[PDB]
RNA sequence: UGCGUG
RNA sequence: UGCGUG
Protein backbone atom coordinates (compact mmCIF):
# COMPACT_ATOMS: atom_id res chain seq x y z
CA UNK A 1 0.00 0.00 0.00
CA UNK A 2 2.34 2.79 1.21
CA UNK A 3 5.21 0.50 0.05
CA UNK A 4 3.36 -0.02 -3.29
CA UNK A 5 3.14 3.79 -3.72
CA UNK A 6 6.86 4.19 -2.81
CA UNK A 7 7.89 1.51 -5.36
CA UNK A 8 5.74 3.19 -8.02
CA UNK A 9 7.27 6.65 -7.28
CA UNK A 10 10.86 5.29 -7.39
CA UNK A 11 10.24 3.45 -10.70
CA UNK A 12 8.45 6.47 -12.25
CA UNK A 13 10.98 9.05 -11.12
CA UNK A 14 13.73 6.82 -12.49
CA UNK A 15 11.91 6.13 -15.75
CA UNK A 16 14.23 3.27 -16.68
CA UNK A 17 15.13 -0.24 -15.54
CA UNK A 18 15.77 -0.29 -11.77
CA UNK A 19 17.61 -3.08 -9.98
CA UNK A 20 16.03 -4.67 -6.93
CA UNK A 21 19.03 -3.55 -4.86
CA UNK A 22 18.41 0.06 -5.85
CA UNK A 23 14.79 -0.25 -4.72
CA UNK A 24 15.97 -1.62 -1.36
CA UNK A 25 18.01 1.55 -0.79
CA UNK A 26 15.14 3.86 -1.71
CA UNK A 27 12.32 1.90 -0.04
CA UNK A 28 14.17 0.78 3.09
CA UNK A 29 12.64 -2.73 3.13
CA UNK A 30 14.29 -6.09 2.33
CA UNK A 31 14.42 -7.68 -1.12
CA UNK A 32 11.78 -10.35 -0.24
CA UNK A 33 9.32 -7.66 0.90
CA UNK A 34 9.94 -5.70 -2.29
CA UNK A 35 9.53 -8.77 -4.45
CA UNK A 36 6.20 -9.69 -2.85
CA UNK A 37 4.80 -6.34 -3.97
CA UNK A 38 6.68 -6.18 -7.28
CA UNK A 39 5.39 -9.53 -8.44
CA UNK A 40 1.85 -8.58 -7.33
CA UNK A 41 2.23 -5.29 -9.23
CA UNK A 42 3.57 -7.31 -12.17
CA UNK A 43 0.49 -9.55 -12.08
CA UNK A 44 -1.57 -6.33 -12.15
CA UNK A 45 0.32 -4.99 -15.23
CA UNK A 46 1.40 -1.99 -13.11
CA UNK A 47 5.14 -2.74 -13.39
CA UNK A 48 7.28 -4.76 -15.80
CA UNK A 49 10.51 -6.74 -15.48
CA UNK A 50 12.65 -6.12 -18.59
CA UNK A 51 15.48 -8.12 -17.04
CA UNK A 52 15.93 -10.52 -14.12
CA UNK A 53 15.61 -8.71 -10.77
CA UNK A 54 15.14 -5.48 -12.74
CA UNK A 55 11.93 -3.46 -12.69
CA UNK A 56 10.35 -0.55 -14.51
CA UNK A 57 7.01 1.21 -14.90
CA UNK A 58 4.99 -1.06 -17.17
CA UNK B 1 26.56 -30.05 13.23
CA UNK B 2 23.95 -31.48 15.65
CA UNK B 3 21.37 -30.65 12.92
CA UNK B 4 23.66 -32.35 10.33
CA UNK B 5 23.75 -35.49 12.53
CA UNK B 6 19.93 -35.38 12.98
CA UNK B 7 19.37 -35.08 9.20
CA UNK B 8 21.77 -37.98 8.59
CA UNK B 9 19.99 -40.18 11.20
CA UNK B 10 16.51 -39.40 9.77
CA UNK B 11 17.64 -40.14 6.18
CA UNK B 12 19.47 -43.35 7.23
CA UNK B 13 16.69 -44.68 9.42
CA UNK B 14 14.25 -44.03 6.59
CA UNK B 15 16.52 -45.55 3.95
CA UNK B 16 14.48 -44.11 1.09
CA UNK B 17 13.61 -40.75 -0.48
CA UNK B 18 12.49 -38.29 2.21
CA UNK B 19 10.57 -35.10 1.49
CA UNK B 20 11.82 -31.83 2.93
CA UNK B 21 8.52 -31.46 4.81
CA UNK B 22 9.09 -34.81 6.51
CA UNK B 23 12.54 -33.66 7.63
CA UNK B 24 11.00 -30.48 9.08
CA UNK B 25 8.76 -32.62 11.31
CA UNK B 26 11.61 -34.82 12.51
CA UNK B 27 14.27 -32.11 12.84
CA UNK B 28 12.08 -29.30 14.20
CA UNK B 29 13.77 -26.55 12.13
CA UNK B 30 12.40 -24.62 9.13
CA UNK B 31 12.80 -25.68 5.50
CA UNK B 32 15.43 -22.96 4.76
CA UNK B 33 17.58 -24.13 7.68
CA UNK B 34 17.30 -27.72 6.51
CA UNK B 35 18.13 -26.80 2.94
CA UNK B 36 21.26 -24.89 3.97
CA UNK B 37 22.63 -28.09 5.51
CA UNK B 38 21.19 -30.46 2.89
CA UNK B 39 22.79 -28.63 0.00
CA UNK B 40 26.10 -28.45 1.92
CA UNK B 41 25.81 -32.19 2.60
CA UNK B 42 24.96 -32.65 -1.09
CA UNK B 43 28.12 -30.75 -2.09
CA UNK B 44 30.01 -33.13 0.24
CA UNK B 45 28.47 -36.25 -1.42
CA UNK B 46 26.98 -37.17 1.97
CA UNK B 47 23.34 -36.98 0.78
CA UNK B 48 21.64 -37.13 -2.61
CA UNK B 49 18.50 -35.59 -4.08
CA UNK B 50 16.75 -38.20 -6.28
CA UNK B 51 13.84 -35.80 -6.80
CA UNK B 52 13.14 -32.11 -6.25
CA UNK B 53 12.93 -31.27 -2.52
CA UNK B 54 13.50 -34.97 -1.82
CA UNK B 55 16.57 -36.31 -0.04
CA UNK B 56 18.23 -39.62 0.71
CA UNK B 57 21.50 -41.04 2.00
CA UNK B 58 23.90 -40.71 -0.92
C1' U C 1 21.48 -15.88 -8.50
C1' G C 2 16.45 -15.81 -11.17
C1' C C 3 13.76 -16.33 -5.14
C1' G C 4 8.17 -13.72 -5.16
C1' U C 5 6.90 -19.64 -2.00
C1' G C 6 1.83 -19.36 1.11
C1' U D 1 7.17 -24.65 -6.28
C1' G D 2 12.49 -26.21 -7.58
C1' C D 3 14.39 -21.74 -3.06
C1' G D 4 19.81 -23.46 -0.65
C1' U D 5 20.94 -16.85 -1.99
C1' G D 6 25.55 -14.79 1.16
Amino acid sequence: DNLEQKILQVLSDDGGPVKIGQLVKKCQVPKKTLNQVLYRLKKEDRVSSPEPATWSIG
